[PDB]
């Protein structure tokens, strides 16, 4: 068993429940530590597809990045073995289809996770936004490059950009989420449709999302643009406007950013 | 003239209209090359539109791979000279836009097919649906690419994952579809939409055309993730699930897929 | 002061106004210079969102091209340093979100300028028009990319070949708009959300701005492709149909192609 | 037969020997004409290797570009279907190995032509020099990627800077030639090896070609990158300078180039 | 201990000695595997660099790819998985330099072995040789890639289209070796090299091998590519050639090849 | 006139010679600044070749990086704007070519800034060094990739995991340096190449110079290769090796590195 996250198995589908309530399923390390470990677990040839949720009537799936744990100090908070970095590899190398199960609010870093997931089924009063402008954060290029592949470029920059929540009505207007169901239906439909996927051939699932994981990939750029990116994600790990973002957050006041 | 299609021209539109119903115009060698055959044929100043179409009432408008004529395993069954790999290329390599105008149901590798094409133009009681993990066929990375240009990535993987038919309305509302129309008014609509593209400057519809084929090849990647990618494909098709897949299929039962 | 442009700022949102419309806001050099120069000037740490639009009451927001700038004794009219490609690297470059607020009709290189913006509010009586099939012009390489990050092939390959305008309603369900409302809500909806952003950590906007551009650019190709690709643009800028769509135009006629 | 070359064949090797010698065999289009058919001809199971060579005695190699050809107004020379580009392409399609067995001076264009081929066996009086800064040629990306894949970067500079000749023993050195032999054993020697790569696996030497050639050609980069390059390449062809170097050829007499 | 390698450690620097004299050190699975074995064990911070080496007085290093392990036909021979592919990728992401130290002659697998280490230091007496076009057999892109990083092309094609050896003096002179000594030097030259680079920072020479190696691999192509390069090996490897290079093998006689 | 350099001018030809000669022209921020300035100062039309050198006579042509101006440990010397960073590119970048002048010995980043250069004309007495396994330091991705475009990959290991100086005879025999001349010949031997290349045409030059940078650039990788190489960098950086080896240089010790 795990201290943060409940399985369940029925079938080939297996269930990872969120069990982080304490903090409202931030992506604290000794959370994301115990979903990696449940997930390694399921690796097994009789398992056919996983479905990752919050308890059943969350009014928070996931509540983002532990903002207590993402440092400040001059260090970058979403370096490749970070949490967040290290388990949105480990859902989009996974050889078995996974369903994010949305229940409740998704923010920030858990809008990033659900999206790095296969399909996202939702209640229809879940809401979605991504955040890092609220607190100054360069969030890295990875990680927007993983919010990229379902709605088109104007959408995402309206979502970071504002920070704004969008319904899951809207969410599934623009591309992001593949169905919309009531709260009372969700877990019987995902359920049924993880049932379905569960009867298909296994190894012609697990290659065609990888070669689909490559292909998401296949952006190149040389070394000389990624040395320069880098550069100015530093400059804003290292501006003023960073501490102050951290600190109203941890204060529970509005951010005052003067653009160094 | 041509035994597997029937080819009719107004005045710069050509409709290549199929005529392999006795196998629901199942993608064989044979039919391939005579549409292949037909479309070269009209590569000709005077042609200025093409329309690939069933017979007016069909009930499926291609029923997809010939599964008789894949190679029975350790053989890959998508390699570059296969008749679907190299009519899709024929489809995107051609000068003139291609529209598929699409009445009845759409299987598998037919509907790599009309997602190769310009536009789709699609009845009120079409259907459409992916099938390689029905029969555990390792679809290969053009393959796969081909289907990544139109609708988000979740939705590409509930389709492909699931393997289930999506109606007209929703394959329009996730970007696959240019139109829905009422089959009434299906053959009426899209001759209006070719007869007007017949008017247009064709050097700037075929380089325009060009780049956007280019465009949509230029996600690179290295030999060593060519090489690792073809050597799960063949695991996939050197597999027992791969037998068993194809051997339900010719059999009409259940595949009882484990993972080997 | 600028000839043809006003600006007004307010606080952290600058709206730059065309004022050109007794040639329909037509991208002539003089006008993308002036635009570019308020740009440049507003690039200061207290400006944190920029609104571009065309006067209340527009009927047409631009008119694309200048036909009488095109360049026609056998040059590319739309090389690197020609007004429209170089206003869209800078509109891509520029650190602030730069918005699109669209009253009226939207033609052709106007069109691709809007869609390197960052997001696009409309009035519900806006039409989008993508022209260069009616004139025989060979659009590059990165002009369609640009064309590329918000619907899918299928969509854009339509917008293209038909050169038909679409409606706001159709511009917002294919995932080009972010937003449509009535006009008489045009302006407010605009300034609400320019003002929501302007609160937002600007560095954290710059990086993520930055990260996407490159992400978007980063489909990348050999130097063969693209000489291959400069030599099919080449033949039709060398082509009569060019010439014929130039001279249609000056002579207020319809082009008859002919496909050399 | 062929007008401007003569073909030897001796078991599976066949020698096609320049004849243009009245124009030191300059690479006018009748000349390169003639040298492709000469070379498709021979593309036949029972062929199994090309050697190219100048008569025997030559003075001059080749000459390199036909002033003669290049066709003002600015009109770029080095264009996807100029002859030399043409010619460099099927030569490195070619599915036989091309070994240039040179005697005499080798000029510019002709130097790229040689560094095309698969081997370069060379006379120990032979000399190679690439010439477009004599003329203020902006010579293509394509052109001078195939100078790179020999010799190191710096002394890649050096002879394109200088435009000096070098001795077939630097040539050997730098890594430009496989081997210099005195000119009384240049055939004895490159038809010694010509023969023993014929009892070889054609099919085997085909691909690995093949294989050598794309990923000589993986050097991967994005629209903009390339636009950019071809907007410097339109500025020196329409420079001053390049006319005086044109004019200077022609006046037999040294340029003065001013920077524009 | 191992059943076909001897280990010795003197200080922080392991040799690795072959003991697979029987087939004269061919690239057998089994051999492989404890190649392997070797490697990982020492993968521990006390050993700083790794020496590979054939007994002394060895007349072969290494006969190269054990050409019984081959598949018979119609099946790719260098798949991701074959004990070749599995080495070279394992010598490269070693992080601890692994130098090869060449008594005796050098045969087509073995030499690209080789090559894929980080340093090479060969006796006198040592000679090279790339032998598949001998057999017909389509090498792979990842193989031939690491042929290329050393001497220039046209020296590599020479190599691969003579399949003829060459001295130690010779790839020293190409660029393929670093040091050539007499060989009763060889031993105590290389340990001394070995022992210098062992007082040297670990954790620097690691990261910078990684950062080669990434650069090395970095020539990206599109999947169409990869397809079109896999679709001709297979043609190879159906060919009735290659059937007769792995016959003439069996049988001791010189092939006959036809080109089919 | 500059603090630390000194600027002589002969017609067309620049020599910027290093005057910082107390700190053996280590390469401290305030001498690349005035490196960076007499260069910028050199970009007018009538200076067509530079030529960087240090004073006649000197033992040491330059220390390499300025160890006393490490930065806050956990912290990156080799970032983007870094001085050593900013002037490989300002060399690559300039558009007139730059030919380094060696006497003396050349160290570590001072190497990089020589092999960043177009030409490498050097004293026989003159040694060359790549020393960052001498400190622990994870030389970053673009700085390796400087060292790699003209020896090959055995030859650079060899170098830099060795950090053992080469002599100028060996440095000219694998490709580094283009010319080798007794110390009393090299100032006027590489005064005749810098005005010979003054006579040719500089707009030529410039697009060559920048089409090689562009091609020598043109290795590319995706996001998430670029993010795992600088995890692996900031590990180094973190590591109590780099503390070691940076207090050792320091102290004047031999450091005593244990791989962590
Ligand atoms: C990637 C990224 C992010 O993910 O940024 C973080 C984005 N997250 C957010 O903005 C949401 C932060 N949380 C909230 O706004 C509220 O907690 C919400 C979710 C609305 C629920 O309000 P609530 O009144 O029901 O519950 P709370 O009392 O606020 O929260 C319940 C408990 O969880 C803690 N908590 C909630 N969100 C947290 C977070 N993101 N990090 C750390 N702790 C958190 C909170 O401190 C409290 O702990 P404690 O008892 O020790 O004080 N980014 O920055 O780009
Ligand atoms: O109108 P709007 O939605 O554009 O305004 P916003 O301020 O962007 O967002 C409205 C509120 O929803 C909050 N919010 C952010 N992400 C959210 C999510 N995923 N679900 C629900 N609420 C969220 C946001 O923090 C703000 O909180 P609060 O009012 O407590 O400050
Ligand atoms: C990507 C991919 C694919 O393209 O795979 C194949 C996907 N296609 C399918 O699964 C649909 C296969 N066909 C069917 O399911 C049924 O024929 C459907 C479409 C429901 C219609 O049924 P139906 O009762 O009306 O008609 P049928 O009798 O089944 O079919 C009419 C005739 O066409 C033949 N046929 C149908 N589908 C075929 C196929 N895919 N390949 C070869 N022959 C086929 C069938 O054997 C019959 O011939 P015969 O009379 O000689 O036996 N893949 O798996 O890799
Ligand atoms: O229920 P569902 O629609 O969600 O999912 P499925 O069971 O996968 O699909 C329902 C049925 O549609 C069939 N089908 C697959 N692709 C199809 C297409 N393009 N058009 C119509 N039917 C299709 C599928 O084979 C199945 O038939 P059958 O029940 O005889 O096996
Ligand atoms: O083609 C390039 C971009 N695409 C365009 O189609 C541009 C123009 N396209 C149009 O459809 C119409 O001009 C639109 C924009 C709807 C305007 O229609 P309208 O009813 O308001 O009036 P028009 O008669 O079309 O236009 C009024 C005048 O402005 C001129 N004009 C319009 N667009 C122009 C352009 N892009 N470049 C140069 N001149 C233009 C037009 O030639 C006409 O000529 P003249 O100066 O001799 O009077
Ligand atoms: O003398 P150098 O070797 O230092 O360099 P350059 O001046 O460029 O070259 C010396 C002379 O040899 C000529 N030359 C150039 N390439 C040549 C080649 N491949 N073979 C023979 N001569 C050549 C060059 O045109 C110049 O002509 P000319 O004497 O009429 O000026
Ligand atoms: O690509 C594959 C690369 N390998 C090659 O092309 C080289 C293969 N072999 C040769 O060139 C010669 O065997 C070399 C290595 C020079 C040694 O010549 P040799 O005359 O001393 O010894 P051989 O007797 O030829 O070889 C000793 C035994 O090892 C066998 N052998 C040699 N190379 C082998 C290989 N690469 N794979 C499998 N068996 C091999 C050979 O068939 C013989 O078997 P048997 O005892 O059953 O007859
Ligand atoms: O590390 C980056 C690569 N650089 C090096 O390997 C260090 C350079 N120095 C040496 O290797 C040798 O000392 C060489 C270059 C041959 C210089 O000859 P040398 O031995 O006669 O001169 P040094 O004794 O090193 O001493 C000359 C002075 O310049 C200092 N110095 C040398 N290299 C330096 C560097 N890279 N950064 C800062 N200071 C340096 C050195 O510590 C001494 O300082 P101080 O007076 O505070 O003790
Ligand atoms: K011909
Ligand atoms: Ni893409
Ligand atoms: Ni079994
Ligand atoms: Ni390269």
């Amino acid at each position: 068993a795990y201290q943060y996250v409940n399985v369940v198995t029925i079938n080939k589908v297996a269930v990872i429940e969120f069990n982080y309530g304490r903090k409202l399923n931030a992506l604290s390390k000794v959370f994301i530590d115990d979903l990696m470990q449940a997930l390694s677990d399921l690796n097994r040839p009789e398992i056919r597809c996983i479905i990752l949720r919050a308890p059943s009537g969350s009014k928070v799936f996931s509540a983002g990045h532990d903002i207590h744990e993402l440092p400040s100090g001059g260090r970058d908070p979403l370096s490749y073995d970070d949490p967040l970095r290290q388990i949105t590899r480990m859902i989009q190398k996974f050889p078995k289809p996974i369903i994010s199960m949305v229940e409740g609010s998704v923010w920030g870093g858990a809008f990033e996770m659900i999206m790095s997931s296969d399909l996202i089924i939702a209640a229809s009063t879940s809401t979605f936004s991504m955040t890092p402008v609220n607190l100054g954060v360069p969030y890295n290029l990875v990680g927007i490059h993983n919010l990229t592949r379902d709605a088109g470029f104007h959408i995402v920059k309206e979502l970071i950009f504002t920070a704004s929540p969008i319904t899951a009505q809207r969410a599934l207007a623009v591309g992001i989420l593949n169905h919309v169901v009531e709260v009372e239906e969700l877990e019987d439909f995902t359920l049924q449709m993880a049932h379905h996927i569960s009867e298909k051939a296994p190894l012609a699932i697990a290659v065609i999302k990888e070669e689909l994981r490559v292909l998401g990939e296949a952006h190149t750029m040389n070394s000389d643009e990624f040395e320069r990116i880098q550069g100015m994600r530093r400059a804003v790990y290292d501006s003023e406007d960073y501490q102050e973002g951290m600190n109203a957050f941890l204060e529970k006041r509005k951010p005052n950013f003067v653009g160094h």
